[PDB]
């Protein structure tokens, strides 16, 4: 019966994970479209005040929320951000990718459970039960990263993006991004020469990207940088396959650790 509306995927799962069958949860941003820039339509705005609660990640993430809450009211859906209580981090422009930390993730699950139990105090034990059980999985997940990081002597991983800033900090890891580096078009002669030398003094083995690397790129990097390319994705979205496959936060996050391994445990 409880109706909750969420922004992008990770917010959706956390919520549903604690609510399960006791509530109808949906996601405004379909898992296959950039959430960062996504902008709501009048229809979406309606469904928000239409629901019992609206869950979002951070005002620095879904930058359209603050405007939405104002142009709506309180009698309608009760807004609730999961990043509430998280000291954020060095992004003015803050870094909203906190859910990419199994620890901060737990926090969000707590922050959401709160508003959930409040809104529907009857099913209190239920929501509470599920919540604890997910925080467990999340903690079981945290052990892995915390174990692999200890057994790792690399402590640093090169990337093309930088959404993994909170995952690094949580495990004394260093996320070193590169200049003009895209998974689509290969780097410029000037950039490549810059990255190339950086790999000579860091014995760089793998380079991660937001999505799969194209032929050109994946190839050039091999010969030129003499390195490979791995994914390491932000649970910002899910491929149609993963959806039908069920692969979620814990699943896709485990994938992310694997890739890391092929660099940390060298
Ligand atoms: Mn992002």
């Amino acid at each position: 019966k409880l109706h909750v509306v969420t922004t992008f995927y990770p917010m959706y799962e956390f919520t549903k994970q604690i609510v399960k069958d006791k509530g109808d949860v949906d996601l405004l941003i379909p898992s296959s479209v950039e959430p960062h820039d996504w902008e709501p339509t009048p229809k979406d705005i309606a469904n928000i005040q239409d629901a019992d609660l609206f869950v979002y990640n951070s005002e620095y993430m879904e930058t359209w929320v603050p405007s939405a809450e104002k142009s709506m009211g309180q009698g309608h859906a009760v807004f609730v951000n999961a990043s509430k209580g998280i000291d954020l981090m060095e992004g003015h422009a803050m870094d909203p990718h906190v859910w990419l930390s199994p620890v901060l993730a737990q926090k969000e699950v707590k922050n959401i459970t709160a508003q959930i139990v409040k809104q529907d105090p009857d099913n209190k034990e239920y929501y509470e039960k599920n919540s604890k059980e997910y925080i467990a999985k999340l903690q079981d997940l945290d052990k892995l990263y915390r174990t692999t990081a200890k057994k790792a002597e690399k402590k640093e991983f090169i990337t093309q993006h930088t959404a993994f800033g909170y995952l690094a900090k949580e495990y004394g890891l260093k996320q070193v991004p590169i200049a003009g580096l895209s998974p689509d078009q290969e780097p410029s002669a000037a950039s490549l020469a810059k990255l190339k030398t950086y790999a000579k003094e860091h014995n760089v083995k793998v380079i991660y990207f937001e999505e799969i690397a194209s032929s050109k790129v994946a190839d050039t990097l091999a010969s030129e940088i003499g390195a490979k390319t791995e994914v390491l994705n932000t649970l910002e979205g899910l491929s149609k396959e993963e959806q039908d496959k069920g692969l979620g936060y814990i699943d896709i996050m485990k994938q992310n650790l694997d890739a890391l391994k092929d660099s940390l445990l060298v």
